[PDB]
């Protein structure tokens, strides 16, 4: 008898495809006008400024910080559907808005939920791989490889390689792009789990579940004892997932995307471009300065001894890490979201290295402008992620950069399946040295 | 002895870093314009990125700090035998700006050889890809793979000071490029992994010799193939900076990513079918036309391959390019080696590279879409391999990766020398450009 089902996302997707295809064709007979200048300091500078690429899904606004379609963080956690149990915006809900521009049903995401725990097991030779992975090899080098090796599961590259119309680019993207997000989190807990790979890497999900519980299951954080945690892995991967187009995680994967790379191999870019320490390491950095302040001024401190402890960061000439940004000029909204998280949560509220963070917001930004170092004194949302993972008792930092690996699979997934609709080029911009920019 | 590699560069970089200064008190000074064109046409024209090493001429081709090709061929030295430039040679060049003498470049040779030993994990890792890994997927992990052996990476969480990032940078380049034929050789012989994973190296010989031993070409015999290597290591090193491997190398280590991680990005871009895979693409589809046409054909026969590939949707590999604008001095390059040797200009494969170097332009200004109708390098590259004996193309986009680790790290070297900042430019969406 007849579906009561509700699109599913590939046909939500179709819907859409044919609208952005026109709004494209009308872009484009715009292609010769004149929207900015380029300046010697974009050149020097990594493009700081110049508005230079494409990205649908998500802006960010300097002074108003994310907009995804342009609707706040707020507004997200409104409207976007929430797990079965708890009461955060799920990150696969996050995925559907972000691909489609529209907010889907409870019953969308829980049938797009069943999907990615489906899809989500691997190829004996993916385990082989990582248990070949030295003991101290670097958790984000093997995430990375990991999702690379993937890319023998790609629809796109064997399409491709039989010989694929580019009209027909879109839909393997759209494929690999669900299949890496179904497996990222058991490939992320394999490598936080090296000694039980055989279990983690086989283990059915529950399809009734959603992508952050069962990814909180296969780290070994299950069960009702970890409810919090399992809100707090939904808001952080959500929150995570996009941050407009220019960040490097995000235009790496849409660079070698671009040269029709499959998905599997581009994300493994944005990974690599994740291990630096300038773009994914921060969070983990943030807590292990929280820690050794800690140490050094006690659970019990004054006011004043958290702003000698920042004097003496500036004056040895460091940053002062979480603090800033690339574009944001103002509080970070992604920031304000973790805080609150906290705030109907009496046991992280008392928790002093907790406190230690909330105080440092409060004190730092007012001591980052009187050194005047600075463009942006204040938290980004690196300032808070850390401390949450550690109350919770996820207390190894090296992995923090891992959950976030996961995360930030969601947003250029996205924007790769638009760039293969859309019949995006190649992205190769002109470079030019010194001397000819002296003369 | 002459001054060593370092030696060198540390010369070279006080005169940089002051014309560095000059350069940013122009900081203002406009350039260009940025055009709707530019940001839906994956930057296309937007000089918008420092590259120090080369400068990619549209109409002219490439130059290496103002030499063309042939100035490279010319005055850079060779191998102790065979007559084409070594591109260890060209990579002291990219760095230093200068042309090092052969004793230097003997210097830098040997340590090349001393260092391409690899550490057993990365044999067992390269063990345990299934036979269904693409080659360029199994190098691209490779080369992430060796980050376990990055000083960089150490010294920087150590603590290090931004001046001397340079340092170990260069140290973890080269590095790689001592390994990097050797890791390309256990992807080229899976089954031989533990033999030519520790077989020492020759170390009298040059990076291009050492390669053709690791991949069982090696001795007198193999002599021409020997400078056909140099010549092709030589050429792929370095095509200014917005290329993709180039760029994505450069953008991931602009985040502080080591240089092991920063050319596994490189390499990923590379394995794009529109980038280094055209290089693969281009002889399975000269294969699959060859299949199609016969031994003995028209050049209708050719016209309409081209045509019905073009109607199916595909490209024609080995054409155009997003620079370029006229014949590709890298393509001439290999032609012209091609040219002075009969049993090459035989093989009916080359013939039919040749053939259709005569008819595709034609094609493409028909079908109205390209830019450029003109071959690049990807053209004639893997044909010249298979003449020599490498017969399975998956494979050729394999040998690219080691030559293309040249430029990119090079560029690195002087990125962090200078104190680049992170690639971060701004996007916009559709919607805001509608405005
Ligand atoms: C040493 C490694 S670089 C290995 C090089 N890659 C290749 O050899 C593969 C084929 N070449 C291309 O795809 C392309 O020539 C590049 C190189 C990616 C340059 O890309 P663009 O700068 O975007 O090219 P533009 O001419 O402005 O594009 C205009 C329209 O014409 C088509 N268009 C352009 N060229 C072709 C072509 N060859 N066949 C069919 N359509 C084409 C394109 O698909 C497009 O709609
Ligand atoms: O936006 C940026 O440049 C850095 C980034 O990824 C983030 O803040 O999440
Ligand atoms: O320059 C480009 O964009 C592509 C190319 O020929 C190369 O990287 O060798
Ligand atoms: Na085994
Ligand atoms: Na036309
Ligand atoms: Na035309």
């Amino acid at each position: 008898s007849g579906s009561t089902a509700e699109p599913d996302l590939k046909t939500a997707l179709k819907a859409v495809i044919p609208a952005k295809r026109e709004l494209f064709k009308q872009v484009k007979e715009r292609s010769d006008e004149v929207i900015g200048e380029v300046k010697v300091a974009n050149v020097i500078g990594g493009m700081r400024g110049l508005k230079s690429m494409l990205w649908e899904g998500s802006v960010l606004d300097p002074e108003e910080g994310i907009r995804f379609h342009g609707k706040t963080i707020k507004d997200c956690q409104k409207e976007l559907p929430k797990g079965t149990s708890g009461t955060e915006m799920l990150p696969e809900a996050m995925f559907w808005l972000l691909l489609t521009g529209q907010v889907p049903s409870t019953n969308q995401v829980r049938a797009f939920s069943r999907e990615l725990a489906e899809q989500s097991h691997l190829p004996q030779h993916i385990l082989d791989l990582i248990k070949s992975f030295p003991r101290s090899m670097h958790p984000m080098t093997q995430l990375s490889i990991a999702v690379a090796a993937l890319n023998t599961e790609s629809k796109f590259a064997k399409a491709y390689e039989k010989g694929l119309s580019k009209a027909d680019y879109w839909e393997p993207t759209f494929d690999d792009s669900i299949s890496l997000l179904a497996k990222i989190p058991r490939v992320a807990a394999l490598v936080f789990r090296p000694d039980e790979v055989d279990q983690v890497g086989t283990q059915a999900l529950d399809a009734s579940q959603d992508w952050s519980y069962n990814f909180a299951e296969l780290l070994g954080k299950g069960g009702k004892e970890n409810q919090d945690f399992h809100d707090l892995l939904r808001l952080y991967l959500a929150l995570h997932g996009d941050h407009e187009g220019g960040n490097v995680s995000a235009h790496a994967t849409h660079l070698v995307g671009s040269a029709l790379s499959d998905p599997f191999l581009s994300y493994s870019a944005g990974l690599l471009g994740l291990a630096g320490p300038l773009h994914g390491l921060a969070a983990q950095e943030v807590l292990r300065w929280i820690l050794a302040m800690q140490d050094k001024i006690g659970t019990k401190f004054t006011d004043d001894d958290v702003r000698n402890y920042l004097w003496d960061t500036l004056k040895s000439g460091r940053v002062v890490p979480g603090y800033g940004h690339g574009v944001l000029r103002k509080p970070d909204p992604r920031f304000q979201a973790l805080m609150d998280f906290a705030a109907t949560r009496p046991d992280v509220l008392a928790n002093p290295v907790f406190q230690l963070v909330k105080k440092n917001s409060e004190i730092a930004p007012a001591v980052l402008t009187e050194h005047g170092k600075t463009k942006n004194p204040h938290p980004n949302v690196d300032a808070a992620s850390g401390v949450l993972f550690y109350h919770y008792g996820f207390q190894q930092p090296l992995y923090y950069t891992v959950t976030f690996g996961v995360s930030r699979a969601l947003g250029p997934l996205v924007q790769l399946i638009w760039d293969r609709a859309l019949g995006l080029p190649i992205e190769r911009p002109k470079s030019i040295n010194l001397l000819g920019l002296k003369k």
